[PDB]
């Protein structure tokens, strides 16, 4: 169906996409953060055949030229980690840089994260395509997690602003915490932190309502936003909101083989209670989600318990 050059082809969103696409009939181009052994990659069904690697930095376009050569679709899931600030938006915009004038792309998909609207300074409960982190306060009240918060909310207005003035049809997807089996080496943070009741203890709660999605899914919306010219700009690919008391109902009744907090001793938990980032504007531009919260926490817990983390 075509090449797709996807960056960050080792980390966990990166490579479960490398796997979708191979699954998906796609060739696949990628670019990868240094650490060796990608294994895990190279093994892949329809790799030997389909997948190629190519060297890059992600401040330099020209570096990413062979990596996107006659590519139909470019995902850049990839990040860095005055000063600081220029290689957010170089690394953010490397690889664009390289797509302005391909004769070949027709989409150019950004990954983008919660964090670059939950940090409004508005107390809403509720978020869509529209809301924005304030970086100014970002970096005054310097919440939990503000560096990771300025970096995103700065880099996704940077990838819709060159897009915009250079003719590149670009996608920007806002996600929250993405769970589901994996094929990297480490395990997730997102999954560490969405499996603090089966994982963590008590002590390790921080979030207590979460905004999520199965990474599955998202391999899909990336496919489907490719495919369907719908039209481009800011999509929020977040179908869960899920209360931390909620969670405890429904791991209890399907993991009673672990030690769960219940309802009860969750009373008058203190917590980051997220936004749901409304997510009708995709379901509106006709994806369709194939995965349940069920389905996504059993992904998870199986594929830890497999590769011992569980």
């Amino acid at each position: 169906k075509g090449r797709v050059c996807v960056t960050g082809g080792t980390g966990f969103l990166g490579s479960w996409i490398i796997k979708s696409l191979l699954e998906n009939g796609y060739s696949v181009n990628t670019t990868i953060r240094a650490d060796r052994d990608v294994s895990f990659l190279t093994n892949l069904p329809g790799a030997s055949e389909k997948l190629h690697f190519f060297n890059a930095d992600l401040s330099n376009p020209d570096s990413f030229a062979a990596a996107i050569e006659g590519c139909v679709g470019i995902f850049h899931t990839a990040s860095p980690i005055e000063i600081v600030t220029k290689r957010t938006v170089d690394g953010a915009l490397g690889i664009l840089k390289a797509c302005v004038n391909s004769k070949t792309v027709k989409r150019f998909i950004y990954t983008s994260s919660g964090s670059a609207v939950s940090f409004n300074g508005k107390d809403k409960d509720v978020l869509d395509e529209s809301d924005w982190s304030d970086v100014d306060l970002l970096r005054s009240v310097k919440p939990f997690g503000w560096n990771y918060a300025v970096s995103k909310t700065l880099a996704e207005k940077a990838v819709l602003e060159f897009g915009e003035q250079n003719g590149i049809d670009v996608v920007t997807l806002i996600l929250p915490f993405i769970v589901g089996r994996f094929v990297c080496p480490k395990l997730p943070d997102s999954i560490e932190k969405a499996l603090v009741l089966v994982l963590g203890k008590k002590e390790q709660i921080g979030v207590t309502r979460f905004h999520m999605v199965h990474v599955d899914d998202v391999a899909r919306a990336h496919i489907y936003l490719l495919e369907n010219s719908v039209p481009g700009g800011r999509y929020n690919c977040s179908p869960f909101i899920v209360p931390i008391e909620e969670m405890s109902q429904l791991l209890s009744a399907k993991y009673p083989e672990y030690q769960i907090l219940t309802v009860d001793e969750l009373k008058e938990i203190k917590g980051a209670r997220l936004p749901d980032l409304n997510t009708k504007k995709l379901v509106d531009a006709g994806f369709d989600f194939k995965y349940t919260i069920e389905d996504m926490f059993d992904d998870a817990i199986q594929c830890c318990k497999e590769k011992g983390y569980l």
